[PDB]
Protein backbone atom coordinates (compact mmCIF):
# COMPACT_ATOMS: atom_id res chain seq x y z
CA UNK A 1 0.00 0.00 0.00
CA UNK A 2 1.82 3.46 -0.74
CA UNK A 3 1.95 5.61 1.90
CA UNK A 4 0.80 9.85 1.57
CA UNK A 5 1.15 12.48 3.98
CA UNK A 6 -1.14 15.35 5.26
CA UNK A 7 -1.67 18.17 6.84
CA UNK A 8 -5.23 19.30 6.29
CA UNK A 9 -8.60 17.48 7.66
CA UNK A 10 -11.73 18.45 6.06
CA UNK A 11 -13.95 16.48 8.00
CA UNK A 12 -13.73 12.94 7.30
CA UNK A 13 -11.04 13.75 4.41
CA UNK A 14 -7.34 14.17 4.31
CA UNK A 15 -6.33 16.60 2.33
CA UNK A 16 -2.92 16.43 -0.12
CA UNK A 17 -1.23 19.63 -1.29
CA UNK A 18 1.49 20.38 -3.01
CA UNK A 19 4.12 17.98 -3.33
CA UNK A 20 1.93 15.35 -2.25
CA UNK A 21 -0.40 16.04 -4.94
CA UNK A 22 2.66 14.86 -7.47
CA UNK A 23 3.35 12.29 -5.66
CA UNK A 24 -0.35 10.34 -5.96
CA UNK A 25 -0.20 11.71 -9.47
CA UNK A 26 3.19 9.19 -10.37
CA UNK A 27 1.41 6.56 -8.66
CA UNK A 28 -1.52 6.51 -10.82
CA UNK A 29 -4.25 5.62 -7.91
CA UNK A 30 -6.86 3.82 -8.77
CA UNK A 31 -10.67 4.65 -8.10
CA UNK A 32 -11.59 1.95 -4.55
CA UNK A 33 -7.76 1.29 -4.62
CA UNK A 34 -6.79 1.57 -0.34
CA UNK A 35 -3.84 3.28 0.32
CA UNK A 36 -2.59 5.01 3.78
CA UNK A 37 -2.13 8.98 4.92
CA UNK A 38 -0.45 10.02 7.58
CA UNK A 39 -2.21 12.66 9.57
CA UNK A 40 -1.48 13.78 13.29
CA UNK A 41 0.64 11.06 14.18
CA UNK A 42 -1.55 8.15 12.71
CA UNK A 43 -1.79 6.35 9.38
CA UNK A 44 -5.62 6.18 8.06
CA UNK A 45 -5.88 3.45 5.28
CA UNK A 46 -8.67 5.82 2.68
CA UNK A 47 -9.77 5.83 -0.57
CA UNK A 48 -9.94 8.61 -3.68
CA UNK A 49 -12.42 11.22 -3.53
CA UNK A 50 -11.50 14.42 -5.29
CA UNK A 51 -8.53 14.68 -7.82
CA UNK A 52 -8.09 18.20 -8.73
CA UNK A 53 -4.92 20.00 -9.87
CA UNK A 54 -4.03 21.64 -6.59
CA UNK A 55 -5.60 19.61 -4.27
CA UNK A 56 -6.37 15.36 -3.84
CA UNK A 57 -8.97 14.47 -0.93
CA UNK A 58 -8.41 11.29 0.61
CA UNK A 59 -11.75 9.40 2.28
CA UNK A 60 -10.88 7.87 5.87
CA UNK A 61 -11.95 4.43 5.76
CA UNK A 62 -10.41 3.17 8.75
CA UNK A 63 -8.00 4.53 11.25
CA UNK A 64 -4.85 2.23 11.95
CA UNK A 65 -2.89 1.86 15.26
CA UNK A 66 0.55 3.54 15.84
CA UNK A 67 3.49 1.53 16.35
CA UNK A 68 5.85 3.71 18.48
CA UNK A 69 9.58 3.53 18.37
CA UNK A 70 11.33 0.77 21.23
CA UNK A 71 12.99 3.99 22.78
CA UNK A 72 13.33 7.80 22.75
CA UNK A 73 16.71 8.94 21.21
CA UNK A 74 17.80 12.75 21.29
CA UNK A 75 20.19 13.35 18.12
CA UNK A 76 22.96 15.95 18.90
CA UNK A 77 24.44 16.33 15.34
CA UNK A 78 26.90 18.72 14.96
CA UNK A 79 26.02 19.99 11.19
CA UNK A 80 28.14 18.76 8.48
CA UNK A 81 29.98 21.46 6.72
CA UNK A 82 28.88 20.13 3.66
CA UNK A 83 25.59 20.71 4.32
CA UNK A 84 24.30 18.10 1.87
CA UNK A 85 25.49 15.36 4.17
CA UNK A 86 22.57 16.48 6.64
CA UNK A 87 20.20 15.72 4.20
CA UNK A 88 20.71 11.78 4.60
CA UNK A 89 21.57 11.85 8.13
CA UNK A 90 17.75 13.42 8.94
CA UNK A 91 16.46 11.19 6.60
CA UNK A 92 18.18 8.35 8.04
CA UNK A 93 17.44 9.35 11.89
CA UNK A 94 13.65 9.38 11.04
CA UNK A 95 13.87 5.75 9.36
CA UNK A 96 15.83 4.84 12.39
CA UNK A 97 13.03 6.29 14.74
CA UNK A 98 14.84 8.98 16.53
CA UNK A 99 12.08 10.97 18.23
CA UNK A 100 14.17 14.22 18.35
CA UNK A 101 17.15 15.62 16.18
CA UNK A 102 18.93 19.50 17.34
CA UNK A 103 21.30 20.58 15.16
CA UNK A 104 24.48 21.50 17.01
CA UNK A 105 27.23 23.91 16.64
CA UNK A 106 30.63 22.94 17.58
CA UNK A 107 34.62 23.94 17.14
CA UNK A 108 34.43 22.23 13.25
CA UNK A 109 31.14 22.16 12.67
CA UNK A 110 29.62 24.18 10.21
CA UNK A 111 29.43 27.51 11.40
CA UNK A 112 26.43 29.72 10.21
CA UNK A 113 22.96 29.52 11.99
CA UNK A 114 21.27 31.46 9.75
CA UNK A 115 21.58 29.29 7.24
CA UNK A 116 21.09 26.60 9.61
CA UNK A 117 17.33 27.49 10.27
CA UNK A 118 17.11 28.37 6.65
CA UNK A 119 17.61 24.62 5.68
CA UNK A 120 15.49 23.17 8.56
CA UNK A 121 12.71 23.89 6.53
CA UNK A 122 14.06 21.18 3.75
CA UNK A 123 15.06 18.75 6.48
CA UNK A 124 11.84 18.72 7.59
CA UNK A 125 10.41 18.04 4.35
CA UNK A 126 13.23 15.32 4.02
CA UNK A 127 11.30 14.01 7.61
CA UNK A 128 8.40 13.77 6.20
CA UNK A 129 9.45 11.98 3.14
CA UNK A 130 11.00 9.48 4.97
CA UNK A 131 7.90 9.12 7.05
CA UNK A 132 5.93 7.73 4.02
CA UNK A 133 8.56 5.37 3.00
CA UNK A 134 9.11 4.25 6.63
CA UNK A 135 5.59 4.04 7.56
CA UNK A 136 6.30 5.80 10.26
CA UNK A 137 3.40 8.26 11.70
CA UNK A 138 5.29 9.57 14.45
CA UNK A 139 7.19 12.48 13.57
CA UNK A 140 11.05 13.61 14.05
CA UNK A 141 11.11 16.80 15.80
CA UNK A 142 13.68 18.94 14.58
CA UNK A 143 14.54 22.29 16.85
CA UNK A 144 16.45 25.27 16.49
CA UNK A 145 20.09 24.71 17.07
CA UNK A 146 21.98 24.74 20.37
CA UNK A 147 26.08 24.77 20.85
CA UNK A 148 27.79 22.41 22.07
CA UNK A 149 28.87 24.25 24.88
CA UNK A 150 25.60 24.41 26.72
CA UNK A 151 24.57 21.16 26.17
CA UNK A 152 23.68 19.13 29.61
CA UNK A 153 23.36 15.81 29.69
CA UNK A 154 19.62 14.85 30.76
CA UNK A 155 18.41 11.74 29.26
CA UNK A 156 18.29 8.04 31.35
CA UNK A 157 21.82 7.37 29.31
CA UNK A 158 23.73 9.83 27.22
CA UNK A 159 26.40 9.80 24.74
CA UNK A 160 29.32 11.40 23.29
CA UNK A 161 29.94 9.35 19.84
CA UNK A 162 33.67 10.19 19.63
CA UNK A 163 36.26 8.42 17.08
CA UNK A 164 39.35 10.52 18.90
CA UNK A 165 38.98 9.18 22.12
CA UNK A 166 39.57 5.55 23.62
CA UNK A 167 36.12 5.12 24.92
CA UNK A 168 33.91 2.32 25.22
CA UNK A 169 32.32 -0.50 23.33
CA UNK A 170 28.53 0.41 22.43
CA UNK A 171 27.99 -3.23 24.66
CA UNK A 172 29.09 -1.11 27.55
CA UNK A 173 26.49 1.24 27.29
CA UNK A 174 23.18 1.41 29.46
CA UNK A 175 21.00 -0.56 26.61
CA UNK A 176 18.28 -1.09 29.13
CA UNK A 177 17.61 2.69 28.97
CA UNK A 178 14.34 3.39 27.91
CA UNK A 179 15.70 7.57 26.65
CA UNK A 180 19.34 8.33 25.58
CA UNK A 181 20.79 11.64 24.50
CA UNK A 182 23.46 11.03 21.62
CA UNK A 183 25.92 13.58 20.31
CA UNK A 184 27.85 12.77 16.91
CA UNK A 185 30.66 15.11 15.77
CA UNK A 186 31.08 16.83 12.06
CA UNK A 187 33.38 16.01 9.57
CA UNK A 188 36.40 17.14 11.74
CA UNK A 189 35.16 15.28 14.54
CA UNK A 190 35.19 16.81 18.23
CA UNK A 191 38.52 18.70 19.50
CA UNK A 192 39.87 17.45 22.47
CA UNK A 193 39.09 20.22 24.54
CA UNK A 194 35.24 19.74 23.61
CA UNK A 195 35.06 16.67 24.08
CA UNK A 196 36.63 16.50 27.73
CA UNK A 197 34.27 18.91 28.81
CA UNK A 198 31.29 16.59 27.87
CA UNK A 199 32.82 13.74 28.99
CA UNK A 200 32.73 15.79 32.69
CA UNK A 201 29.35 16.47 32.34
CA UNK A 202 28.53 13.35 31.98
CA UNK A 203 28.11 12.09 28.28
CA UNK A 204 29.75 8.33 28.05
CA UNK A 205 32.19 8.51 25.42
CA UNK A 206 31.26 5.54 22.99
CA UNK A 207 34.12 4.10 20.06
CA UNK A 208 32.77 1.77 17.53
CA UNK A 209 34.87 -0.84 16.01
CA UNK A 210 37.05 -1.58 14.17
CA UNK A 211 37.52 1.94 12.63
CA UNK A 212 37.10 5.38 12.14
CA UNK A 213 33.33 6.00 10.03
CA UNK A 214 31.97 9.22 8.52
CA UNK A 215 29.76 11.29 10.23
CA UNK A 216 26.47 9.89 8.92
CA UNK A 217 27.67 5.93 8.63
CA UNK A 218 28.94 6.60 13.12
CA UNK A 219 25.08 8.28 13.47
CA UNK A 220 23.19 5.38 11.87
CA UNK A 221 25.82 2.40 13.59
CA UNK A 222 25.07 4.28 16.75
CA UNK A 223 21.49 4.77 16.68
CA UNK A 224 20.76 0.93 15.38
CA UNK A 225 22.47 -0.47 17.91
CA UNK A 226 20.78 1.47 20.86
CA UNK A 227 17.11 1.07 19.17
CA UNK A 228 17.52 -2.78 18.37
CA UNK A 229 18.96 -3.73 21.82
CA UNK B 1 47.97 12.44 9.42
CA UNK B 2 46.59 11.70 5.91
CA UNK B 3 46.65 8.52 4.36
CA UNK B 4 47.64 7.37 0.89
CA UNK B 5 47.06 4.07 -0.84
CA UNK B 6 49.98 2.10 -3.07
CA UNK B 7 50.50 -1.33 -4.58
CA UNK B 8 54.32 -0.73 -5.57
CA UNK B 9 57.55 -0.90 -3.05
CA UNK B 10 60.92 -0.61 -4.17
CA UNK B 11 63.12 -1.39 -1.07
CA UNK B 12 62.44 0.99 1.59
CA UNK B 13 60.38 3.13 -0.80
CA UNK B 14 56.33 3.11 -1.29
CA UNK B 15 54.99 4.17 -4.59
CA UNK B 16 52.24 6.16 -5.42
CA UNK B 17 51.03 6.23 -8.83
CA UNK B 18 48.16 7.04 -11.17
CA UNK B 19 45.46 9.37 -9.60
CA UNK B 20 46.75 8.69 -5.93
CA UNK B 21 49.51 10.88 -7.38
CA UNK B 22 47.25 13.73 -8.09
CA UNK B 23 45.44 12.93 -4.51
CA UNK B 24 49.02 13.70 -2.89
CA UNK B 25 48.97 16.70 -4.56
CA UNK B 26 45.16 17.87 -3.38
CA UNK B 27 46.00 17.23 0.07
CA UNK B 28 48.93 19.63 -0.54
CA UNK B 29 51.93 18.03 1.54
CA UNK B 30 54.25 20.25 3.58
CA UNK B 31 57.62 19.85 3.65
CA UNK B 32 58.98 16.95 6.02
CA UNK B 33 55.19 16.29 6.62
CA UNK B 34 54.49 12.39 7.05
CA UNK B 35 51.78 10.58 5.92
CA UNK B 36 50.21 7.28 6.29
CA UNK B 37 50.60 4.87 3.31
CA UNK B 38 48.86 1.53 3.18
CA UNK B 39 50.57 -1.52 1.39
CA UNK B 40 49.78 -4.97 1.31
CA UNK B 41 47.80 -5.04 4.57
CA UNK B 42 49.81 -2.46 6.58
CA UNK B 43 49.20 1.17 6.86
CA UNK B 44 53.38 2.74 6.95
CA UNK B 45 54.15 6.26 8.30
CA UNK B 46 56.27 7.75 5.35
CA UNK B 47 57.52 10.88 4.52
CA UNK B 48 58.40 12.21 0.49
CA UNK B 49 61.60 10.80 -0.89
CA UNK B 50 60.92 12.02 -4.76
CA UNK B 51 58.09 13.87 -6.25
CA UNK B 52 58.12 12.81 -9.99
CA UNK B 53 55.56 14.15 -12.45
CA UNK B 54 53.61 11.39 -12.35
CA UNK B 55 54.71 9.29 -9.53
CA UNK B 56 55.71 9.78 -6.01
CA UNK B 57 58.34 7.91 -4.05
CA UNK B 58 57.62 7.94 -0.15
CA UNK B 59 60.25 6.73 2.32
CA UNK B 60 59.11 4.14 4.92
CA UNK B 61 59.82 6.13 8.35
CA UNK B 62 57.86 3.45 10.86
CA UNK B 63 54.63 1.77 10.93
CA UNK B 64 51.23 2.48 11.89
CA UNK B 65 49.83 -0.06 14.37
CA UNK B 66 46.66 -1.50 12.34
CA UNK B 67 43.68 -3.77 13.61
CA UNK B 68 41.58 -6.41 11.38
CA UNK B 69 37.66 -6.56 11.54
CA UNK B 70 36.62 -8.73 14.65
CA UNK B 71 34.18 -10.35 12.31
CA UNK B 72 34.44 -11.57 8.64
CA UNK B 73 31.52 -10.57 7.05
CA UNK B 74 30.18 -11.03 3.45
CA UNK B 75 27.82 -8.85 2.03
CA UNK B 76 25.20 -10.00 -0.55
CA UNK B 77 23.11 -7.10 -1.61
CA UNK B 78 21.02 -6.89 -4.28
CA UNK B 79 21.35 -4.66 -6.81
CA UNK B 80 19.83 -1.34 -5.86
CA UNK B 81 17.55 -0.25 -9.46
CA UNK B 82 19.05 3.26 -8.70
CA UNK B 83 22.48 1.75 -9.22
CA UNK B 84 24.15 5.29 -7.84
CA UNK B 85 22.67 3.78 -4.23
CA UNK B 86 25.79 1.05 -4.45
CA UNK B 87 28.13 3.76 -4.48
CA UNK B 88 26.90 4.25 -0.77
CA UNK B 89 26.76 0.86 0.13
CA UNK B 90 30.49 -0.04 -1.18
CA UNK B 91 32.04 3.03 0.66
CA UNK B 92 30.36 1.79 4.28
CA UNK B 93 30.46 -1.97 3.86
CA UNK B 94 34.35 -0.51 3.34
CA UNK B 95 34.21 1.94 6.41
CA UNK B 96 32.46 -0.76 8.41
CA UNK B 97 34.83 -3.77 7.87
CA UNK B 98 33.18 -5.79 5.68
CA UNK B 99 35.53 -8.25 4.19
CA UNK B 100 33.65 -9.58 0.66
CA UNK B 101 30.89 -7.93 -1.20
CA UNK B 102 28.93 -9.68 -3.79
CA UNK B 103 26.33 -8.17 -5.78
CA UNK B 104 23.31 -10.11 -6.21
CA UNK B 105 20.24 -10.32 -8.83
CA UNK B 106 17.04 -10.88 -7.06
CA UNK B 107 13.53 -10.41 -8.27
CA UNK B 108 13.27 -7.18 -7.89
CA UNK B 109 16.46 -5.85 -8.27
CA UNK B 110 18.57 -4.37 -10.98
CA UNK B 111 18.94 -6.85 -13.73
CA UNK B 112 21.75 -5.84 -16.15
CA UNK B 113 24.43 -8.18 -15.67
CA UNK B 114 26.69 -6.03 -18.29
CA UNK B 115 25.98 -2.69 -16.28
CA UNK B 116 27.13 -4.47 -13.13
CA UNK B 117 30.08 -5.04 -13.95
CA UNK B 118 30.89 -1.85 -15.83
CA UNK B 119 30.28 -0.19 -12.17
CA UNK B 120 32.15 -2.36 -10.32
CA UNK B 121 35.52 -0.46 -11.65
CA UNK B 122 33.96 2.49 -9.98
CA UNK B 123 33.49 0.54 -6.75
CA UNK B 124 36.78 -0.80 -6.65
CA UNK B 125 37.89 2.97 -6.46
CA UNK B 126 35.39 3.98 -3.96
CA UNK B 127 36.89 1.06 -1.81
CA UNK B 128 40.32 2.34 -1.89
CA UNK B 129 39.19 6.37 -0.83
CA UNK B 130 37.21 4.35 1.76
CA UNK B 131 40.64 2.40 2.96
CA UNK B 132 42.49 5.21 3.31
CA UNK B 133 39.48 7.58 4.75
CA UNK B 134 39.28 5.01 7.38
CA UNK B 135 43.01 3.95 8.07
CA UNK B 136 42.03 0.13 6.97
CA UNK B 137 44.51 -1.29 5.67
CA UNK B 138 43.08 -4.75 4.41
CA UNK B 139 41.06 -4.44 1.07
CA UNK B 140 37.35 -5.62 0.74
CA UNK B 141 36.44 -7.59 -2.42
CA UNK B 142 34.35 -7.13 -4.91
CA UNK B 143 33.07 -10.80 -6.56
CA UNK B 144 31.29 -10.87 -9.67
CA UNK B 145 27.77 -11.04 -9.53
CA UNK B 146 24.98 -14.11 -8.91
CA UNK B 147 21.60 -14.97 -8.83
CA UNK B 148 19.69 -15.14 -5.38
CA UNK B 149 18.65 -18.76 -6.24
CA UNK B 150 22.24 -19.13 -6.52
CA UNK B 151 23.51 -18.78 -2.95
CA UNK B 152 24.79 -20.82 -0.40
CA UNK B 153 24.75 -20.42 3.74
CA UNK B 154 29.08 -21.05 3.61
CA UNK B 155 29.45 -18.76 6.88
CA UNK B 156 29.21 -20.00 10.91
CA UNK B 157 26.07 -17.71 10.16
CA UNK B 158 23.90 -16.81 7.32
CA UNK B 159 21.25 -13.62 7.72
CA UNK B 160 19.26 -12.87 5.21
CA UNK B 161 17.73 -9.42 5.92
CA UNK B 162 13.50 -8.89 5.38
CA UNK B 163 10.91 -6.74 6.25
CA UNK B 164 8.76 -8.24 4.97
CA UNK B 165 8.86 -11.77 7.10
CA UNK B 166 8.49 -11.94 10.69
CA UNK B 167 12.32 -13.07 11.68
CA UNK B 168 14.10 -12.72 14.77
CA UNK B 169 15.69 -9.59 16.27
CA UNK B 170 19.30 -9.14 15.50
CA UNK B 171 20.34 -9.38 19.22
CA UNK B 172 19.03 -13.25 18.90
CA UNK B 173 21.24 -14.19 15.90
CA UNK B 174 24.85 -16.39 16.55
CA UNK B 175 26.90 -12.78 17.58
CA UNK B 176 29.12 -15.94 18.42
CA UNK B 177 29.84 -16.67 15.00
CA UNK B 178 33.38 -15.73 13.53
CA UNK B 179 31.96 -15.30 9.96
CA UNK B 180 28.70 -13.91 8.85
CA UNK B 181 26.90 -14.18 5.20
CA UNK B 182 24.57 -11.11 5.20
CA UNK B 183 21.53 -10.69 2.27
CA UNK B 184 19.95 -7.70 1.97
CA UNK B 185 17.23 -6.51 -0.40
CA UNK B 186 16.94 -3.60 -3.48
CA UNK B 187 14.30 -0.85 -2.72
CA UNK B 188 11.10 -3.19 -3.31
CA UNK B 189 12.68 -5.71 -1.05
CA UNK B 190 12.92 -9.43 -1.32
CA UNK B 191 9.35 -11.31 -2.68
CA UNK B 192 7.83 -13.85 -0.23
CA UNK B 193 8.15 -16.34 -3.02
CA UNK B 194 11.71 -16.08 -3.04
CA UNK B 195 12.72 -15.50 0.46
CA UNK B 196 10.98 -18.47 1.69
CA UNK B 197 13.40 -20.41 -0.85
CA UNK B 198 16.21 -18.50 1.02
CA UNK B 199 15.34 -19.46 4.27
CA UNK B 200 14.58 -23.00 3.28
CA UNK B 201 18.02 -22.95 1.79
CA UNK B 202 19.53 -22.35 5.57
CA UNK B 203 19.50 -18.45 5.82
CA UNK B 204 17.81 -16.87 9.33
CA UNK B 205 15.37 -14.37 8.84
CA UNK B 206 16.53 -11.09 10.56
CA UNK B 207 13.87 -8.04 11.11
CA UNK B 208 15.22 -4.71 12.40
CA UNK B 209 12.89 -2.35 14.41
CA UNK B 210 11.13 -0.34 14.50
CA UNK B 211 10.35 0.59 10.75
CA UNK B 212 11.40 -0.26 7.33
CA UNK B 213 14.35 1.37 6.30
CA UNK B 214 15.83 2.18 3.09
CA UNK B 215 18.28 -0.37 1.84
CA UNK B 216 21.74 1.28 2.44
CA UNK B 217 20.30 2.26 6.04
CA UNK B 218 19.68 -1.72 6.24
CA UNK B 219 23.00 -2.72 5.76
CA UNK B 220 24.95 -0.38 8.19
CA UNK B 221 22.26 -1.33 10.76
CA UNK B 222 23.00 -5.14 10.55
CA UNK B 223 26.59 -4.32 9.77
CA UNK B 224 27.42 -2.68 12.87
CA UNK B 225 25.48 -4.64 14.99
CA UNK B 226 27.26 -7.80 13.94
CA UNK B 227 31.13 -5.81 14.39
CA UNK B 228 30.60 -4.38 17.84
CA UNK B 229 28.88 -7.54 19.63
C1 LIG C 1 34.68 11.22 10.43
S1 LIG C 1 34.58 11.24 12.21
C2 LIG C 1 36.03 12.27 12.63
C3 LIG C 1 37.04 12.41 11.49
C4 LIG C 1 37.73 11.08 11.19
N1 LIG C 1 38.58 10.70 12.33
C5 LIG C 1 38.59 11.22 9.94
O1 LIG C 1 39.44 12.14 9.93
O2 LIG C 1 38.39 10.40 9.02
C6 LIG C 1 33.05 12.21 12.45
C7 LIG C 1 32.22 11.77 13.66
O3 LIG C 1 31.69 10.45 13.48
C8 LIG C 1 31.67 9.77 14.75
N2 LIG C 1 32.57 8.60 14.62
C9 LIG C 1 33.20 8.22 13.52
N3 LIG C 1 33.82 7.06 13.74
C10 LIG C 1 33.58 6.70 15.00
C11 LIG C 1 33.93 5.61 15.78
N4 LIG C 1 34.65 4.61 15.27
N5 LIG C 1 33.51 5.56 17.05
C12 LIG C 1 32.76 6.52 17.56
N6 LIG C 1 32.40 7.57 16.84
C13 LIG C 1 32.79 7.69 15.56
C14 LIG C 1 32.17 10.79 15.78
O4 LIG C 1 31.06 11.51 16.31
C15 LIG C 1 33.07 11.68 14.93
O5 LIG C 1 33.15 12.99 15.52
C1 LIG D 1 13.27 -0.57 1.56
S1 LIG D 1 13.39 -2.22 2.21
C2 LIG D 1 11.92 -3.00 1.44
C3 LIG D 1 10.91 -2.00 0.90
C4 LIG D 1 10.23 -1.22 2.04
N1 LIG D 1 9.36 -2.14 2.80
C5 LIG D 1 9.37 -0.10 1.46
O1 LIG D 1 8.44 -0.43 0.69
O2 LIG D 1 9.66 1.07 1.81
C6 LIG D 1 14.90 -2.81 1.35
C7 LIG D 1 15.70 -3.86 2.11
O3 LIG D 1 16.28 -3.31 3.31
C8 LIG D 1 16.28 -4.34 4.32
N2 LIG D 1 15.38 -3.86 5.40
C9 LIG D 1 14.78 -2.67 5.45
N3 LIG D 1 14.13 -2.55 6.61
C10 LIG D 1 14.32 -3.68 7.30
C11 LIG D 1 13.91 -4.13 8.55
N4 LIG D 1 13.16 -3.37 9.34
N5 LIG D 1 14.30 -5.35 8.95
C12 LIG D 1 15.05 -6.12 8.18
N6 LIG D 1 15.46 -5.72 6.99
C13 LIG D 1 15.11 -4.51 6.52
C14 LIG D 1 15.75 -5.61 3.66
O4 LIG D 1 16.83 -6.35 3.09
C15 LIG D 1 14.84 -5.03 2.57
O5 LIG D 1 14.74 -5.97 1.50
Amino acid sequence: MHVFYSEERRGNLLILREGEVKHFRVRRIEKDEEFGVIHEGKIYVCKVRREDKREISCEIVEELETKLPPKDITLYQSVTVDLKTMDTIVRQATELGVLTFVPIISERSFQKEEAILKKTEKWKRIVIEAMKQSRRPIPMEIKKPVRLSDLIPESEENIILDNFYEGVKPKDVNLEAKTYSVVVGPEGGFSKRESQILREKGFKSVLLEPYTLRTETAVVSIVSILMNF
